[PDB]
Parts: structure tokens; C-alpha cells; sequence
């Protein structure tokens, strides 16, 4: 019940306010599928034109372009930003380690382990369990995700001037959250924000 109390809380936080949580993701080169290339110290991941290197893993995604943070959160509040290029198809959101890494139950957002915020074909959809909801249009290029691991929600927040609200899920989460992105199609590139 008291859930209700600490989510209305944090839907009403500042940006300065919802920093006291900020995590330093960076995308983990195991789990990238092979169009997606990784750069600047780990923290830009972009659509190559040619496939990357990368030797198979069970980590590794291979039917969704898809890259997951290095680290998991399992306790706690986390915050953590997103800087997308303009008009680019691309996802960011939050999913269990236990997400399938093959086949289209892989694709973020269409199974019951994750959950995400997606620019596609000019709409801003919000999905999880293969069920999509569509948002309203916003100019906003950067993307803050609030994941609140003990009193079980995440929020997708829209950051320009201030934060504001895109869409929130409630959860009782059952194991730990991944930061989990999805790039798509030549040119596209995001980068975790400093
Ligand atoms: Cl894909
Ligand atoms: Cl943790
Ligand atoms: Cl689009
Ligand atoms: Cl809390
Ligand atoms: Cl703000």
C-alpha cells in the first residue's frame, strides 16, 4: 500500500532530485548483437554498416539489435540517462538477466521480463509483455529511467528543460534489472549520458 505513497514521491522529483540515484552504465560488449557497435569507452552504441567480430556467447543477443548495461540492480534506486540522435528507431528500458537472448521472445518490451520506452516509425510507444501503449509526441531527445528495485516500479521520464513524465510500470520484481537498449537501422547511435 505504501508503494502508491513512494511512487507518487518520486513522480514528483526534480531532475537534481532523481541524480542523488545516478548509476555510471556502460554497455556490455558480451551481450551486443552483432550490427551493434560499442564506443567511446563503452557508453555509445551504434548500428554498424558491417558486422562486428563478436564470438558467439550465451549472453549475446541474436535476432533483436539489441545491448544490455554491464552491471544489474537488485537493490535499491537507480537513475541512469540516455541521449538519443535525432529521428533515429531506437529503445531504451530495463530487463531481467533471464530475458531470452534468441529468438523474437528476445525483442525488448514483447515478453513479460522487460519493459521499455521506443521510438518507430515516428510514434513513442511504451511496451512490456508484447503490449504497446502509444505516447504523446515530445521534441525530447534524452530519456532518464528511474528504477526503484525495493518498492518495485520504474519510471521513463522525458529530460529537456526538466524532467517529465512519459510512462511508469508498477512490478514486484522477481530477480535483478538490466539497462537494456535497442538501435536500429544505418546511422542510428545513442549514448549513456555523463
Ligand atoms: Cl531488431
Ligand atoms: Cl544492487
Ligand atoms: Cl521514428
Ligand atoms: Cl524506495
Ligand atoms: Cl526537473
Amino acid at each position: 500500500g505504501v508503494k502508491a505513497k513512494v511512487l507518487e514521491n518520486f513522480l514528483t522529483k526534480s531532475r537534481t532530485e532523481l541524480l542523488e540515484y545516478f548509476v555510471k552504465v556502460i554497455f556490455d560488449y558480451n551481450t551486443a548483437h552483432n550490427k551493434v557497435s560499442l564506443s567511446n569507452k563503452y557508453t555509445t552504441a551504434s548500428v554498424s554498416d558491417g558486422l562486428q567480430h563478436y564470438r558467439s556467447h550465451p549472453q549475446r543477443f541474436t535476432y533483436c539489435s539489441q545491448v544490455l548495461g554491464l552491471h544489474c540492480y537488485k537493490n535499491g534506486i537507480h537513475y541512469w540517462e540516455v541521449e538519443l540522435q535525432k529521428n533515429n528507431f531506437c529503445g531504451v528500458g530495463i530487463c531481467y538477466g533471464s530475458m531470452e537472448r534468441q529468438g523474437p521472445e528476445s525483442r525488448l518490451g514483447r515478453n513479460p521480463n522487460s519493459w521499455c520506452v521506443e521510438w518507430f516509425n515516428n510514434k513513442i510507444s511504451a511496451w512490456h509483455n508484447n503490449v504497446e501503449k502509444t505516447l504523446p509526441s515530445t521534441k525530447a531527445t534524452r530519456v532518464g529511467v528511474l528504477l526503484n528495485c525495493d518498492h518495485g516500479f520504474v519510471i521513463f521520464f522525458a529530460v529537456t528543460e526538466k524532467v517529465h513524465l512519459m510512462y511508469k510500470f508498477k512490478v514486484d520484481f522477481t530477480e535483478a534489472l538490466y539497462p537494456a537498449f535497442w538501435v536500429f537501422s544505418a546511422g542510428t547511435t545513442l549514448s549513456i549520458c555523463s
